[PDB]
């Protein structure tokens, strides 16, 4: 809408204060003007018709428990716009500054996030499996870097392609969540998953069989559920990328990390670069190996190190 930016403060998912980018107009929206064209936060009030009525508060104070999605949605797109920009150049998910729309309050109890091509909706939670899923900066990052990818490499969701589009969002939701800095570390969704379970987390980077996802090639699932595994074999890329990130030994095979950002600078130039939309893991690896033979050069050891992370989950 046409307003003026204000800047209002609320509480988040998690209990945490922040301030938020408002606009005035009669009302204060979820419309933050500071980050290219924009970034809107909508109300989908418990149904699944999108996008549901951009989000407008009377007072400019966000508070209430109703509030608290949204109050994350919207920052956190905020802070998933800002690593894109300032780490990579990228001007929001189409490298030209579009729009960022999200949803909260998708429908009742439910207990899933997504990019649907077009914008980010996030339901609520049972309350037992998960809560409102926005309080995860990952799992915001995650959805919004499918986006990204939508726009460049264009991995279609499903078997081997979809498991690296899937990898590639738990790698720069993790990178995000780094970025922010608030509690970081290598697993996915640990803030907004299972209230009554401490310690746990929907997947791990850093060790996916941890919840039975493999960690090597000569494990991965080949059947057809979850469009042919893109949730459970993105396990071994995300083991590949932990690697390269901070090293270790995996099946006998040693890594030297090169830390996180070089990961991402690594995997930002193979999504952008290198991937189609029908890449599988071999691919993939060669993509990397590109990459990294152009950011850093052939004798290099991030080269080295993003061989021996491939080798490591026995993908050539
Ligand atoms: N038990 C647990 N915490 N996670 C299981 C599911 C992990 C991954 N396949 C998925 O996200 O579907
Ligand atoms: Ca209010
Ligand atoms: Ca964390
Ligand atoms: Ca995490
Ligand atoms: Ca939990
Ligand atoms: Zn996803």
């Amino acid at each position: 809408i046409t307003g003026t930016s204000t800047v209002g403060v609320g509480r988040g998912v998690l209990g945490d204060q922040k301030n938020i980018n408002t606009t005035y107009s009669t009302y204060y929206y979820l419309q933050d003007n500071t980050r290219g064209n924009g970034i809107f936060t909508y109300d989908a009030k418990y149904r699944t018709t999108l996008p549901g009525s951009l989000w407008a508060d009377a007072d400019n104070q966000f508070f209430a428990s109703y509030d608290a999605p949204a109050v994350d949605a919207h920052y956190y797109a905020g802070v998933t716009y800002d690593y894109y920009k300032n780490v990579h150049n990228r001007l929001s998910y189409d490298g030209n500054n579009a729009a960022i729309r999200s949803s909260v309050h998708y429908s009742q109890g439910y207990n899933n996030a997504f990019w649907n091509g077009s914008q980010m909706v996030y339901g609520d939670g049972d309350g037992q499996t998960f809560i409102p899923l926005s309080g995860g900066i990952d799992v915001v990052a995650h959805e919004l870097t499918h986006a990204v990818t939508d726009y460049t490499a264009g991995l279609i969701y499903q078997n081997e392609s979809g498991a690296i589009n899937e990898a590639i969002s738990d790698i720069f939701g993790t990178l995000v969540e780094f970025y922010a800095n608030k509690n970081p570390d290598w697993e996915i969704g640990e803030d907004v998953y299972t209230p009554g379970i401490s310690g746990d987390s929907l997947r791990s980077m850093s060790d996916p069989a941890k919840y039975g996802d493999p960690d090597h090639y000569s494990k991965r699932y080949t059947g057809t559920q979850d469009n042919g595994g893109v949730h459970i074999n993105s396990g071994i890329i995300n083991k590949a990328a932990y690697l390269i990130s901070q090293g270790g030994t995996h099946y006998g095979v040693s890594v030297v990390g090169i830390g996180r950002d070089k990961l991402g600078k690594i995997f930002y130039r193979a999504l952008t670069q290198y991937l189609t939309p029908t890449s599988n893991f071999s691919q993939l690896r060669a993509a990397a190996v590109q990459s990294a033979t152009d950011l850093y050069g052939s004798t290099s050891q991030e080269v080295a190190s993003v061989k021996q992370a491939f080798d490591a989950v026995g993908v050539k």
